[PDB]
Formats: structure tokens, sequence, C-alpha cells
């Protein structure tokens, strides 16, 4: 037991190691998607920045939660970090779908920790998530719809012209 | 025999003095290409712009090699340059496709001085033609093809929205 | 097989997506080692920041060799990236001999590629592997040797004394 | 026949396209003799740098011609770019004698293609020639012949001396 | 054994400290070439200036072998430094001669440790040769290549003047 | 005998260049102690920078008592630079040793040539020494002397804490 820790249940700690590892895995997600972008047959050169971006940024919150770990006296375990599910994300509309499901998991996770950090009464758990993730969370999910609406109703996937414009005028 | 020759082989010389031919064709070819695309009937001045640029580049790539055979005692012997195959390059993906194929067939031909320069332990000659040379190619040539891959999505050759919009957006 | 594919052997492909794995994973110790010198039970900041700065250029790496991938036309297949072997690193000293063990590991996995690029006469990847690889492996070798020596001569890890001091003059 | 076309003659664009080789080939020599004074056994680095800058200019002479040919609505239609007559070109007296000939000849094609620009009654060409080729020419020829006077005056090409003075102090 | 030597094998190991001691020797003659140019009787002093900056060159490229040496793990042993075959050098175009056959000679000295470096399959050893050394070689044996033969265009060694005014003109 | 001798005796000028040799080797010496500290197994790169400070000084020494001898019309004859005595120098307080005892070697060598231009009435050399020489060559004994006692008193060489200390605090 940490000369720091105080209020800090061990289910709080299992958690936090099991949203460090989600957090990783959504990072490894995107630089999937990225790399998918940059092949000379798929060539959407901003998708694969943006993509990239919300990579450094999920593994910034895995570190950010392991700082927390420790900060609270846990201990930190990590796991593997699985390979994501697709090689080959299709269109840059479905990659954007596939984000806002990511994402939608994540938020999931996100709020069955603030329950259980409620249900512990934990209050500087509650508020490191509010203050950290969850504003964070949404923010992010209405931005990915707000992407799949628009290249859906610019006729997405099946007009690559649509993908090249939105590329270009939104990502660019 | 030149006061400087060093480790330079006969067969060496032969092929930088084909080398420097074939890059002067290559800036040849995208120089009339440039030109195509300033006809007030293709009218597309950023396909103009992009290949009257990769056209200086070869010409400076057959300048470097020139320097490279005075600098190894060799001796340049210039051949005649050849007028491209086509005189009207059809659309602006099809002279993307042509300038593929045409930075291939030198890559190839730069693959093959590396393995000769290599077959004659030639570590200078290896060297320059990887630091100046195979990069350079290898990342032209994946912009060619993303540029190929683009078109083609779009829907050129036969929208002529799509070349106006690369052209545009992509080139400008 | 990929518009721009050129002199890109299959088993130089998947050599690539081995090397891409290895990187993740050394990305995935030195963040491990990282935070365990920011518990409060070990606190050595700069030793913290130093693993966490290796960490990021680790994955950096991985970010390079899967843009020379799509370069070459090749194609990206991701893995599991483990968890690594230790989750409590147990000193300063402990986690430099660890490191220094793993950048030879992956040092001998870049050796293992060079070869390979070699003899399947693949000028472009030997080179790139030499430019961006090679000579800063081994300047991170040379790097955690001079650590690991200094620490031990200082009477780590028995010295408390010499680790904090090491934190502050050499890391810091 | 182009949309733009007016008062442009069949034989003034036959003739535009002979001048386009024409420049390009007195490019390709200035080339080839800039390379000969960059020898070891030559070593005159400001004869080699006065050719090359002569070199550049004639191929921007010839992007203006096919410029012009596109701005009245011919059509380019590019011929091999024959090898210059010498690969030794003796000394740099020599090579200002031929670059003189040389210019001499392009001047008459000038002097010729005005010619028929006139028989044709098309001033716009007329007035291209005057304004961009024939004073320039002529300033050209002038310089060249005060070189050449001034090489031949200190005892050139016999006195080595001589053409190491005048490389530093002409053309230095 | 260094706990950081990797695929570095014993003659790799020993052929890097006799060129270390052909550096040093290379920039004692070069030492003894300035100040000979800076006796009274002799008096070009920016041949001298000359000759002191190579010298300080050579000095550098042994340095940085050594740097070479520990980086592998590699133990560096020192040999005598010879004085050099002269005393006198008798004139500036001979200077030059002797510093061409030296540059030469060291030249063959890094072209055999470059074929030793590939025998061995040590493609960092073989990049450090062709980064650092192979390519400044080259350019110094073509620019003593250009100074013998300018020299000698202007009647050196038997012209005084020759030698003052290339002093002044290429040296200064 | 040179237009510009005079009051300079034939033992001046042999004992010159006696200690022009001699500088060369302190220069030498103090080469091998730097590399020494560079060593993955040693690992003090203050000492290393401290010792490679003092080499090209030496160096520097060298240079002007070359300079000397031409000023005053005598002739540098060169001779080999001996290797040092040791390849391994063992400690930081057994290098600073061993430089204290090298420095007032040198001094010796110094205060013989005072002497003797002394001896043969030669207030300019004797100046020339006074100025350049003999103060410099005091400090540096006073300063290596102060290391010295300092590096004994931390308890070196047996505790690598000192020498670690030491080269933080006081070469850094
Ligand atoms: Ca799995
Ligand atoms: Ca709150
Ligand atoms: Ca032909
Ligand atoms: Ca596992
Ligand atoms: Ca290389
Ligand atoms: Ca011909
Ligand atoms: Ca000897
Ligand atoms: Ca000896
Ligand atoms: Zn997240
Ligand atoms: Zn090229
Ligand atoms: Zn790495
Ligand atoms: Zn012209
Ligand atoms: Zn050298
Ligand atoms: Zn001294």
């Amino acid at each position: 037991t940490s000369q720091v820790r105080q209020n800090y249940h061990q289910d709080s700690e299992a958690a936090i190691n099991r949203q460090i590892n989600l957090e990783l895995y959504a990072s490894y997600v995107y630089l999937s998607m990225s790399y998918y972008f940059d092949r000379d047959d798929v060539a959407l050169k901003n998708f694969a920045k943006y993509f990239l971006h919300q990579s450094h940024e999920e593994r910034e919150h895995a570190e950010k939660l392991m700082k927390l770990q420790n900060q609270r006296g846990g201990r930190i375990f990590l796991q593997d970090i699985q390979k994501p599910d697709c090689d080959d994300w299709e269109s840059g509309l479905n990659a954007m779908e596939c984000a806002l499901h990511l994402d939608k998991n994540v938020n999931q996770s996100l709020l069955e920790l603030h329950k259980l950090a409620t249900d512990k009464n934990d209050p500087h758990l509650c508020d490191f998530i509010e203050t950290h993730y969850l504003n964070e969370q949404v923010k992010a999910i209405k931005e990915l719809g707000d992407h799949v609406t628009n290249l859906r109703k610019m006729g997405a996937p099946e007009s690559g012209l649509a993908e090249y414009l939105f590329d270009k005028h939104t990502l660019g």
C-alpha cells in the first residue's frame, strides 16, 4: 500500500488499468487508419493526417491515465495492445464510421469508469474523468458525426470526387 | 587515364554516360508534357507548372551525373536527345500515367547502374546513386502514383471537372 | 501488385512489417519503464523523462517504416503489441541494462533486415536502413552503455544516492 | 484550327518549331562546353560557369518560343536534340570561337524568321522576335567577340597563363 | 568484449586503428608542407594556409575514426606518427603533386577498409566510410588535380610568376 | 644561410626543432587520454573534452614554434611523433597525474631552451619563450596540481562517485 494512497478503491485502480489499455488500442486503430490513407491506391493525405493526429491524442490520453494511476498510489499493469479489426479500411467514409463507433465504445467505458468512481465515492477520480475525458469525448463524437454526415450527403463512398473534395475542404 | 581516376571501371564510366542521356530525355518528355497543358484547348496551368518543374529537376539530375563523371576522372560523351514518343499527351491522367511509366523506367536504369557499381566494388558510385537518386526516385514514383489514383477516383479522364479541380486543389 | 512497386521482394515487405512491430514493442517497453520511474516509491523524474523520450522516438521509427512500406508499394499488416516482460523495473541501473539489451536486440533485427535487402539487391532499402536506423541505433547503444557504466561506477543500484545524483547530473 | 489563331501563317508555325529546336541545340552545345571546362585536365571553373549560364539562357529562349507557339494557336512539334559537333572543345579560346560561330548561326535563323514574319505581314511575330531575340543576340555576339579578342591578344590558346588569368579577371 | 560491441569484427577494429594512423600521418605531411611555404625563401602564404587547413581536416578525420572505434566497442591502439618523406617540398606544384599522391593512397586505404566491411557484412561501417570519407576524398582528389593542372598550364614550377599568381588568385 | 637570419645560433635552431617534436608528442598523449575517457567502459565525457582541449593547445604550441623557426631563418626538421607510453590510462586521477608529469617534463625542456637562449645571448628567443610558453606552462601545472589534489581528497580513484562528480562539477 502506497504512502500516497487515499480513498482509492482496488476496483478503481483496476478500471484505470483497463482504460489505459483501451486508449492505447484506440491510438493503434487510428495509426492503422492513417497509414491506410497513405497507400498509393488510396492517397488521401489529409484523412491520413487527421487520423494520425487522433492517434497521438489517444496515446496522450493513455499517458495521462498512467500519470493518474501513480498520482493516486495505484500500480500500472500493462496488457498487450491488440491489433485493430481491419487492415484495409475501405474508404474515408467507412473509416469515419468506424472511428465514430470506436469513440462511442471508448466513451461507454469512460462512463462506466465514472459510475464506478461515483459508487466508490471518489470525487477526485470523478472530476479527473469529467475534466479531461468526458467533454473531449463528446466533442470528438460530434465532430466524427458531422464528418460522416457530410461525406454521406456528398455521395461518398461511391463518389471518389466527394472523398477527394472533403479531404481538401474539410480536412485540409 | 586521368590523374584523378581511381577504382573507376570503364563500364561504370559508360553507364554514367548512358544515365546522363536518359535524365536529359526525361527532362525533354516533361518539357513536352508541360507545354501540352499550356495549349488553349487544354489549358491546365498547374499541370503545365508541375511538369515544367519535373523537367528542370531532370536536367539538374543530368548535370549532377556530368559533374560525377568528371569528379571520377571519366569522360563525358553526349548523345542525341530523342524527341519524346508523343506530341499530344491526351489528358492530365494520361500524362501522369506516362510520367509514372517514365519514372519507373529511369528508376530501373538507376538500379542497373547500382548493380554494376556493386559488381565493380565501387562504393563511392554506389553511395552517390543511393544518396541523390534512389530515394528521390522512389518519392517521385509514389507521388505520381498518388496523383494517378486521385485522378482515376475523381472520374478522369472523362470528367473534365475532375481534371480542372485536381489542377486547382492538388497541383495549385 | 501496386502501380509503384519496383524491385521490392515479398520477403522485404514481410520483414518491414516485422520491424514495424518490433519498434512499436520497444516504444511500449520504454513507456512502461518511464512510468515505473514516475511511481511515488521510485520518484526519479529524469529517468522517467529520459525513457518517455526514447518511447516517442521508437514510435516515430515505427511510423517511418510504415511510410517506407507504402512508399515501396508494400502493404502494412499490423500485429498485437506485446506487453513488456516486466511491470516493475527494479532500479535506474536495471532499467538501463534492460534498455541496452533491448536496443541490441532491435539492432540485430535491423542488421538482419539489411542482410536480406542486400541478398535481394534492394539498394534503396539498404540505404533507407543505413540512413535512418543503423547509426542512430549505434549511438543509442553507446549512450546506454555509457549510462550503465556510470551508474555501476557510482555504486548503483545499492547506492540510492548514486541513482539520485545520476538523475540530476546526467539525465537532468 | 485553334479558336485563338489569327494572322498566323502555317509557315510561321513551322519556322517557330524549327527555332525551338535550334535554341535547344544551342543550349546543348553550351552544356557540353561547360562540363569540358569542369574536367580535371582543363579546370577553368569560370569558363565552366559562363557556358552553363549561356546554356540555361538558351533553354529559357526555347521555352519562350514554345509559349509563343501556344499563344498564337500553333502546335508545338519537337524534334531530336542533336549531340554537339565536338566532345572535346580544346581551349577557352577555341570554345569562345565556336560559341561566337554558333550565336551567329542562331542569329541568321532569327533574321530569316523575321523576314518570313514580315513577308506574311505578322507584326506581332516581328515584334516578338525584335523584342526578346534580336538585341539579346547582338549583345551576345558582341560579348563573345570581345572575349575572343582579349584571349587572342593575351596569347591564348598557347599561353595557359592567358586562359587562367582571363578566367579569373573577366569571367570571375 | 565491450557491452556495446555488435557485428564488429576483430579485423575491422584493426583496420580502423590503421586508418587512424594514416589520417594522422596525412595531417603531419600537410603540416610539413604548410610551413615549407612559410619559409622566407619560399614565401607563398596562401599555399601555406591551404596546406594548414588540409592538415587540420586530416586530424579531424582521425578524431572521427577514434570516435567510431569507441562507438562500436573497439579499442584504440595508437602507433608512432612517421615523419613525412621530405623536409623540403621544392615548389607549389611539386607539393600539390605530392598531396594528390597522398590523397589517392589514403583513398586506396579507405576503399580497402570498405571492402573489408562489406566482406564482414558490417553495413554500419560501410555507411560510415561512404558518408564521411569517400565523397570527401573524391572531392579532395578532384580539387588537387585541378590545382596541379592549372599550375602546369601556367608554367610552374619554372615560372615563379605562375606560382605567385596561383597563390593570389586561386588559393587567396 | 637565410637572408633573415640574425643572432640565431645553430644550437637554438636545433633546440627549437626538438621543442616542436615534444609539443607534438604532448598533443598526442592528450589525444590518447581524451579518447580513453570516451570509451563506453570509462564514459567521463568532460575528462574527454578537457584532454581534447589540452591536445589542440599543444598542437597550436607546436605550430607557433614552427612559425618562430621560420621567422628567425631556421629550418624546420620534423621527427616521428612517438606513440604515448600507455594505451589505457586507468582513471581520471591517474590521467591527471600523468598529465602533470608530462607538463613538468615539457616545462623542464622549455627551461633548458631558455638557458640555451640566454647562453647564446638571444634576447628575442628568451622573450618568445617567456611570453608564450613559461607562464602558460606554470598555469597548466598549477591547474593540473589542483585537479589531482581535489580528485585525491574526494577519494579517487577508488570512488567512482568522486570521478563522476569531479567530471560534472569541475570539468563540466
Ligand atoms: Ca491478438
Ligand atoms: Ca466537476
Ligand atoms: Ca529520332
Ligand atoms: Ca501476450
Ligand atoms: Ca549508403
Ligand atoms: Ca545524331
Ligand atoms: Ca621513422
Ligand atoms: Ca616507437
Ligand atoms: Zn481517448
Ligand atoms: Zn532523374
Ligand atoms: Zn528504433
Ligand atoms: Zn537563343
Ligand atoms: Zn582524411
Ligand atoms: Zn606546450
